């Protein structure tokens, strides 16, 4: 069963933002996702430390940025913590109220769309390119989730029964039309290289089939 719910006012309004408004740097979104990912795989690094059953879903600590030309999306795969589905629902949003508040604040200060990190937010850069999204993601002591959005105001959240993925996130980014030179190996290897280069687990870059 598929629970529906709104953003918080917030978040809605800088959704928004991020689709509305004029932007060309939309390659941006890139480097906030494996950001995210590597935050995530250092938190579950961390805590193994003290609690090595923790790595009992899976041992590897990577990043995988998977292209399909076929469904028009770009996935940003990681084996870190994952989310819980409080996290999804309430917690994630929470924390976000104060960075999303100060981000449009300073959007109006002069700041720019790539600050959109340094406030905290950057999940919802993906936005940029995306017409929908929708993350999968699976934390030890949780069931496997798949939380969606396009948008508009709401999200979705439901219990996943895809093929089950031990523990992490899994972001798909349903790319808008004028966007798919995001599937596109050379342009993925760019973007990376300019922003990513030293993220401190191995990103490997699939190759279309
Ligand atoms: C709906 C939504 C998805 C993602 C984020 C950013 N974010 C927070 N926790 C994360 C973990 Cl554990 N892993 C990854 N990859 N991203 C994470 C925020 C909101
Ligand atoms: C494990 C992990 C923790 C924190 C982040 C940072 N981060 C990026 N975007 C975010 C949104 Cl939209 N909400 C919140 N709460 N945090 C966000 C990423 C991964």
């Amino acid at each position: 069963e598929v629970e529906t719910f709104a953003f918080q006012a917030e978040i809605a309004q800088l959704m928004s933002l991020i689709i509305n408004t004029f932007y060309s740097n939309k390659e941006i979104f890139l480097r906030e996702l494996i950001s995210n990912s590597s935050d995530a795989l250092d938190k579950i690094r961390y805590e193994s430390l003290t609690d090595p059953s923790k790595l009992d879903s899976g041992k590897e600590l990577h990043i995988n940025l998977i292209p399909s030309k076929q469904d028009r999306t770009l996935t940003i795969v990681d084996t870190g913590i994952g989310m819980t589905k409080a996290d999804l629902i309430n917690n994630l949003g929470t924390i976000a109220k104060s960075g999303t508040k100060a981000f449009m604040e300073a959007l109006q200060a002069g700041a720019d769309i790539s600050m959109i990190g340094q406030f905290g937010v950057g999940f919802y850069s993906a936005y940029l390119v995306a017409e929908k999204v929708t993350v999968i993601t699976k934390h030890n002591d949780d069931e496997q989730y798949a939380w969606e959005s396009s948008a508009g105001g709401s999200f979705t959240v439901r219990t996943d029964t895809g093929e089950p993925m031990g523990r992490g996130t899994k972001v798909i980014l349903h790319l808008k039309e004028d966007q798919t030179e995001y599937l596109e190996e050379r342009r993925i290897k760019e973007i990376v290289k300019k922003h990513s280069q030293f993220i401190g687990y191995p990103i490997t870059l699939f190759v279309e089939k």
